[PDB]
């Protein structure tokens, strides 16, 4: 009853994750674009979800006991911004908590994005990475 009882579940948590998405009112007035990947091509500031590189090869599973969210956000401004675009992201992540219908898991992962002004004029962008762990998953 407990072997790979997640599969379809573990992907829902990034419909779960959506709905914290979705019912955070504070960062639909900052993107137009919270879209699950299309809308690339659609006006700035705003974002798409999936993943970064060649992160999935072969085969698009985490290792095993593992479920992974990936947001891509381009804002296109200065500093401030590309922390409030973050911040307003992962406040919108534990602003709701993550369940699925009967099924847990836990925001459990270890990454940095460093917000930086450069010389040469750089855009701001912010690449987030978030990795969830059934595990000690308690609900």
């Amino acid at each position: 009853q407990g072997l790979q009882t997640w599969k379809l579940a573990s992907r829902a948590l990034q419909k779960a994750t959506v709905e914290n998405l979705e019912s955070y009112q504070p960062l639909m007035e900052m993107v137009n674009q919270v879209t699950e990947s299309p809308g690339k091509d659609d006006p700035y500031p705003y974002v798409v979800i999936g993943d970064q590189s060649s992160t999935p090869f072969e085969t698009k599973s985490s290792f095993g006991e593992n479920i992974t969210m990936d947001f891509h956000v381009w804002g296109g401004t200065t500093r401030a911004e590309a922390q409030d675009i973050s911040s307003r992201v992962l406040e919108a992540l534990t602003y709701k908590p993550l369940m699925f219908e009967g099924f847990t898991f836990v925001a459990k992962k270890l990454v940095l994005a460093q917000v930086i002004t450069d010389t040469d004029g750089v855009t701001k962008h912010g690449i987030i990475k978030v990795r969830f762990t059934i595990n000690n998953n308690t609900g």
